[PDB]
């Protein structure tokens, strides 16, 4: 398998993880598994889901990457939490669609897939998220604030103030946040206020494994800058210096590793916000 | 040549025009000529360029055209607007970057292509169009806004409140208002308040047209709406029910038919310009 950087022809200089990365990082179908909920939540309480909407992703010698949210990361925790019941929504920053990194797409999986094909028009008609955040008050129907990873949660969402203001609601009012990877680079757009998330601890993907992949072709140039660091610099405390599919639960902060997290985060997700609402 | 949609697999049920398609309505060398301007413009006023941020256009069966800003329609004018001495910047609604139709790129072309590697960073980076617009007053130095064509024209300008307090700074501080083929959707942004280009005048793209591609592959599915018949309930006169390079000029807004149009179009704008700014 080639470890050339493949192009995406859809997009000037943009490229696509090589063969060879893809045969390293994805599979035809997932690790979902668990999803046993005999006595799911009734309410109508959803999870509302922060997306990706640009899926190119600029690198340091000016190649982009045509990135995305990972779908196994978005998808797996949703079908353990629908399974529990609680329905999601989707929000963008601009409103405009979400953008999936496709090539990892467990195209063969059987559960997943049929889940993917009978919501993809709430991840294609997404709300705006300033007009969802303009409506936010103590008795909103969301239970969580979901971030997925994928290298797109990169983009834009470190820096936006509607993130900033959910995730300050989400908080102020004992809702659960959820995130993975790369998803919790968008804590950072907490940076210019008075910070609710400082002190708290989380499992994220290592900036030291971004360092590796562009080698290998899996991205066509490196990182300008690095989530871990800053997220640190933010007060926050990253517990885990690799991959291993960790999960971790600091209060109602739910995080991941890696997309090998995936499944396990559904679970602990499930299972955490059962119990709060449980009734 | 295959009148198939072309998959493009950077998102899910995406399509490229047909190989057939792009054989009759794309060449590698643009029709670019008579940029003859020996007394340019010497001061800082600008072009302000209202682009794509999203190329995935949905089509009346649940197809996503792949689509963007058409390059010969937006580089074109511009080429010549720069030799008459007005540069340009580019916003875009989100703030994400420009779109194009790489697909309809002429790569062969011996001046439009350096002009492109020139410029091609303010289309990548972008103003969010309501920043430009919360600082706009009389003095801002902005001598037109240009909206160029291409599918991508159809998503989200026709629905902006920021393109149409662009528009309406424009129009009460006598600049130019430029466009050709779709972009004049834009004007539809107009559509719930007192609409200041009601009984103007204007070259634009046949809807007529828009509903023959499809079978030759153009566009994976039909338009959902068209914007023509809109504009004329706007109080918007269309002059031309053909496709002929035609342009227009009513009073400080420019126009043109379709990329046909795009020289032409450069060249009245830039004579238009001149002569106001002289001097
Ligand atoms: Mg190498
Ligand atoms: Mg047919």
């Amino acid at each position: 398998t080639s470890k050339n950087p493949q192009v995406d022809i859809a997009e000037d200089n943009a490229f696509f993880p090589s063969e060879y990365s893809l045969s390293q990082y994805t599979s035809p179908v997932s690790d979902l598994d668990g999803v046993d909920y005999p006595k799911p939540y009734r309410g109508k309480h959803k999870i509302l889901v922060i997306a990706a909407d640009e899926r190119y992703l600029p690198t340091d010698n000016g190649k982009l990457f045509s990135t995305g949210n990972h779908p196994i990361e978005t998808l797996l925790p949703l079908y353990h939490l629908h399974a529990a019941g609680f329905e999601f929504e989707v929000a963008t920053i601009s409103g405009l669609m979400t953008k999936f990194e496709y090539w990892a797409m467990p195209h063969k999986d059987e559960k997943v897939m049929p889940f993917f094909e009978q919501h993809k028009s709430l991840f294609r008609n997404p709300k705006k998220l300033a007009d969802v955040v303009a409506s936010l008050n103590a008795d909103s129907e969301y239970a969580a604030i979901f971030v997925p990873g994928g290298h797109g949660a990169l983009i834009g969402l470190p820096e936006s103030q509607d993130v900033a203001a959910a995730l300050q609601w989400a908080i102020k009012n004992d809702r659960f946040v959820i995130s993975l990877c790369h998803g919790p680079a968008a804590f950072l757009a907490l940076r210019h206020g008075d910070n609710p998330l400082n002190g708290y601890s989380i499992c994220a993907f290592p900036d030291a494994a971004d360092k590796q992949t562009p080698e290998i072709g899996y991205m066509p140039g490196h990182l300008t800058w690095y989530f871990g660091e800053e997220l640190k610099k933010m007060g926050m405390n990253i517990i885990n210096d690799d991959i291993t599919g960790r999960v971790h639960k600091d209060r109602k902060l739910l995080t991941g590793d890696s997309p090998f997290a995936a499944n396990a985060l559904g679970k602990l997700a499930a299972q955490e916000m059962l119990a709060a609402y449980a009734g």
